[PDB]
């Protein structure tokens, strides 16, 4: 966490976005805190003013002034609070319009052509997205506008009473107290230095304190059968009292440095006031500015008095306000990195993956229900080659069943096919991305009603569009045999969490009953056939049929077998096989 | 979190464990407490005494009396340093003391009698106790002495300042002040309820937004085959536009409530003030009191002025010390429950463990070099039965050969071995508990030398007794061919974390070296060698024969078949087998 040049540039480069324009709301606000920011001062010298003439209305005994110097402050209190609960709304309202400005426009890249699943898994610069795009972004808008807000009012504060204080005290009166604070504050600043070596030994041996403990409870069992008792007493009896004696020397230092710190700075600034204070009154032939009455000199006194308190807690309120930009820094870097990171991943490129050219060489075209790989040679980005020059195409009417070991490397021809995954050498074709809908085991089902759930791609007005009416969904559903979810939840209507509410047979009969509706020409099946009888399977493997749509198969069943054109058998060591049907079985084993 | 009688009785209970005595160190510290305590309260108001003097010094135009009172404090500061830095070195060596003492109470009981794996492993009440007996106990210290140094100050300042007001201002001075701050506090508390309505529906808000984007995280895959872009982007704005719209009306009434606030509980108290203090001055008949010089009735105005506001901010500080007791009463909590289940654990009782009677019902003989099962029937602590009666007995020089399926009910059968888990019927024989030595697959090394290693369950006195020199120990890690490790550190006197500087092979061989050392008469070998020659392999096992220990064998491997005297096999459904030797195999197929 640096502050530099690049840090201001990072900065402004930001807020050019979250106040676009001149004329925005963002910018009423800025006015509208401007504003009250120099009325709040005012208030306050008022108050001041005003409170000691009520003192001596009383410390003269005469009820009149009292009386006409309390209803003053009694008629005027309203008009106080109205600014200082105005300024707050005005900074709440400010932070609260950055949140949203910054998140809608990280949001409108975010989700923009794959991007949130390559960041996710195809780029290792980020990691856990779903924390820095929600509690980065509010903490920044609150910090970014805590500084604005804490090193302007003192700032105000002290312009004002270094210049109500150089005609009543003098020229040096102020100067000769900032002069003290200032060397004071070193000299404290550099004595304190030992307290900051000795807070990273207490953490380290409370490290090996918990460490110590916690391998004792994992290795419990292993050393309970020869008396482990003695021994570990020893150990944690060890490092416990290196910790409660270092904790002696730790607060005797504490002890010594205090004294010495109250001393200094806490019984002499009050007296430095004094003097610098006292100065024109103690001179009897000072130039014409008191030969007044005593009822002159208290106010005269106590005003400066409690001025010089006021310019005294503005350093240290501003010297402390200094620590915000050190933490700002690194939020800001953090945002930085990610609009970096989203801007290249919208192009192109992308480094530090999960030999020809990694990442991307070939070409693709758009056809229709048709895919050919000639000499397409597919390969993870990493360096990793999975098989050698491929060569195969599927027609329409036609069907792909995968048989052979685990899923190795034909999760990376699956990634490959829907784009995704890069293309390393060889043109290909394939339709326009949304129709290779590919249904895993446990199908996915998102927080909605049922309408959502079988159109879940698609909303309603896009329904509308369709000319579909419910009694067409309810024949959908009655295929898969659904037909009793209906009044499950009351209908349509029903806004529940379909992860425990459905069966997993359900779910998958759910999934195929979204294939029907959609129609899609290209569709891929990975083992979410595991619990379904015998007549569904082949009732939808025959509507498929009759409606005419390409079909890969991952099952590897018997029956399966039977109900295919092709098939691609693999060895794990790369090889692909690709042909008409064997009468028997594939001439290699099983 | 509730303050009850019961929560006194249980503080109490446990505060007579950390001041035993009536002379002990922690009694030092409870006076040397007390005793500044009290001088704190006259300093301050031999501070605020002194100050309207210095100040009436100047505001006539008098020097004599101004430097006079100024040496007054220039000679007197140092003094009132040593207090405050001294009432705070006595509050934290009291914690520290508190610390101690109630950590070796707790690990006294905590390391008796394999209580430490009872309470991990055959108990639920407390989970992960590492953390209640390191973190706990420092809060609970640090807690119970913040409240005793909390509510003690302001109960002495309004005790003092109740009792000088009294007599500058009159008996209902104080009494009218006290009753107006008590009934403001009343009405805006009772004002201030909805803010606590608000502030669940922010969180719930804020982690249906979160949730929502972990779930977008989590299956980017399988919404990005088919336009999963335009939904999700909908949902997150739906979640995101509620939370934002809720923002706005929390932030109005948070705006209105400040307004109200201030006028109420800032410029009325004020008022309030003024009204009191300058009753007795706007008198002229009064008793008295005041026929006095300006110079006097300065300092009597001033010196009231600043009692009354130290009065009521003393009220404010002993009502927010309120919510101590709130906090503490968890950790009280906490730590009887603790206390209570160590003190069952150290008798044969619990509850809620990971038909005969379950706790124990049986009985235990110790004898020497032999082991009988005579209807002992073991079973897991939970209602299941893993076998019905048993019955086989093993002599000294024979062997126990494991043969069967994985692990299941043997682990049970290994940790009733060792004592540890109970006994669910029969009588049964063994030794005393030190000769049953189980080493894992991967053998436990702790944190130190090499002696250490090898003598783990002694010492060095311990070594001494028993008249080994370094000579033998290496004769003895000879003869597992680890010699070359003297020299790998130094030798004796090399500190080192050894689980990442031995391979598994190495930890093996130590582990056979330090059973060798150690000859105890039964061990148990359970798939510890799975990377070892067979040089070493039966070079072990004839010194072990040679030297007469019995041995256990998990093995399952045909050399281990062949150097073995008998055999358990069982089917997994319960059933174990007792023989010599069959000529071929065990007449049950594999």
């Amino acid at each position: 966490a640096v502050v530099d040049k690049v840090f201001f540039s990072r900065l402004i480069q930001i807020l050019k976005i979250m106040v676009p324009r001149t004329f925005c709301k963002e910018t009423g606000y800025l006015v509208l805190i401007a504003v009250m920011l120099v009325s709040r001062t005012y208030c306050d010298v008022w108050m001041i003013q005003n409170g000691t003439l009520i003192e001596s209305g009383i410390i003269g005994r005469s009820r009149k002034d009292f009386k006409r110097y309390l209803l003053n402050f009694i008629a005027a209190m309203p008009l106080i609070s109205l600014v200082n609960n105005f300024l707050k709304y005005g900074l709440n309202e400010l932070k609260l319009c950055f949140r949203v400005r910054l998140t809608k426009y990280l949001y409108e890249e975010y989700l923009q052509a794959f991007t949130y699943y390559k960041m996710g898994n195809l780029d290792n610069r980020i990691a856990n997205p779903d924390q820095l795009l929600t509690q980065d972004v509010e903490k920044f808008c609150n910090s970014v506008v805590d500084l604005y807000s804490n090193l302007s009012k003192p700032f105000l504060d002290i312009v004002l009473y270094i210049f109500k204080l150089t005609s009543a005290i003098g020229a040096q009166g102020p100067a000769s107290m900032m002069a003290y604070l200032v060397v004071s504050g070193l000299f404290l600043t550099r004595l304190r230095r030992p307290i900051g070596k000795m807070t990273i030994t207490e953490q380290k041996y409370e490290g090996e304190y918990r460490y110590v403990n916690s391998r004792l409870i994992t290795n419990s069992e292993e050393i309970a059968f020869y008396n482990g008792n003695k021994r570990e007493k020893q150990t944690v009896h060890s490092v416990f009292r290196k910790l409660v004696e270092h904790l002696h020397n730790f607060i005797l230092f504490r002890f010594s440095m205090g004294f010495i710190d109250s001393i200094i700075a806490k019984y002499l600034a009050t007296v430095v006031g004094y003097l610098v204070v006292s100065r024109p009154f103690l001179d009897l032939s000072h130039p014409r500015h008191l030969k007044s009455t005593h009822s002159e000199l208290l106010e005269d006194y106590y005003q400066s008095g409690r001025m010089l308190l006021r310019m005294s807690q503005a350093l240290g309120r501003i010297v402390l306000a200094g620590r915000e930009m050190t933490r700002l820094a690194g939020f800001t870097a953090r945002i930085t990195e990610l609009m970096q990171v989203l801007k290249d991943l919208n192009h192109g490129k992308y480094e530090r993956t999960m030999i020809p050219l990694i990442p991307g060489a070939g070409e693709i075209i758009i056809a229709d229900n048709i895919i050919k790989f000639d000499h397409v040679p597919l390969a993870t980005p990493n360096g990793d080659v999975l098989i050698r020059d491929l060569n195969f195409e599927v027609r329409s009417g036609a069907n792909v069943l995968i048989c052979g070991p685990n899923g190795c490397g034909k999760s990376s021809l699956f990634r490959v096919l829907g784009e995704l995954w890069p293309l390393f050498g060889g043109r290909l074709t394939k339709p326009e991305r949304g129709k290779l809908f590919y249904v895993p085991q446990r199908p996915y089902m998102t927080l909605g009603t049922l309408r959502d759930q079988v159109i879940y791609p698609d909303g309603r007005e896009d329904q509308k569009r369709k000319g579909i009416s419910d009694l067409v969904l309810k024949e959908y559903l009655d295929n898969v045999q659904l037909g009793h979810i209906l009044e499950r939840e009351g209908g349509w209507d029903s806004v529940q969490d379909w992860m425990d509410v459905l069966s997993g047979g359900e779910k998958q009969r759910m999934a195929m009953a979204r294939l029907f509706y959609h129609k899609p020409q290209f569709a891929i099946l990975d083992e979410c056939t595991s619990a379904v009888s015998v007549d569904v399977e082949g009732y939808i493997y025959s509507h498929c049929r009759k409606v005419g749509i390409t079909l890969f198969t991952v099952s590897h069943r018997k029956s399966l077998w039977k109900h295919h054109e092709y098939y691609l058998h693999m060895d794990g060591r790369g090889n692909y096989e690709f042909k008409q049907i064997t009468e028997d079985t594939v001439e290699f084993g099983s």
